[PDB]
């Protein structure tokens, strides 16, 4: 409920170097919920990712859907991850249709990544600094 618990603390959760471009960074969280979900994947030369990070702060199904979904992309390059959907992950949580904003969240956050990681290495610099 809105009383959020302070416990259960999760694992593996450890935002990477978002200063750096071989590391990616996909932040979408929930306006109605309001959660955050902060994901982060580090792409090696062969650009496969090796290290991922996951961070869900509001209710527990994002935490879930993430821990879950930061973990599949683990091992897995960046084009693997671009197909991962959130329908399966919805699945394998089992969470209901309420809290589907999570299942999506993960997927939206997944792409983010890789994408945006994608973006430095098709443009060094830009008009954009962020
Ligand atoms: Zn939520």
């Amino acid at each position: 409920g809105s009383s959020g618990s302070s416990g259960e603390n999760p694992r593996n959760v450890g935002s990477l170097d978002k200063t750096s471009k071989n590391v990616g960074t996909g932040l979408v969280g929930a306006p109605a919920c309001g959660d955050v979900m902060k994901l982060q994947i580090q792409v090696d030369e062969k650009g496969k990712i090796v290290d991922a990070r996951f961070k869900t702060f509001g209710c527990g199904s994002a935490i879930a859907s993430s821990s879950l979904a930061t973990e599949w992309v683990k091992g897995k390059t960046v084009e693997e991850a671009l197909t991962i959907k959130n329908t399966d992950i919805a699945k394998e949580l089992c969470l209901p249709p309420v809290k589907l904003h999570c299942s999506m969240l993960a997927e939206d956050a997944i792409k983010a990544a890789l994408a945006d990681y994608k973006l430095k290495q098709e443009s060094k610099s830009g008009p954009s600094s962020g």
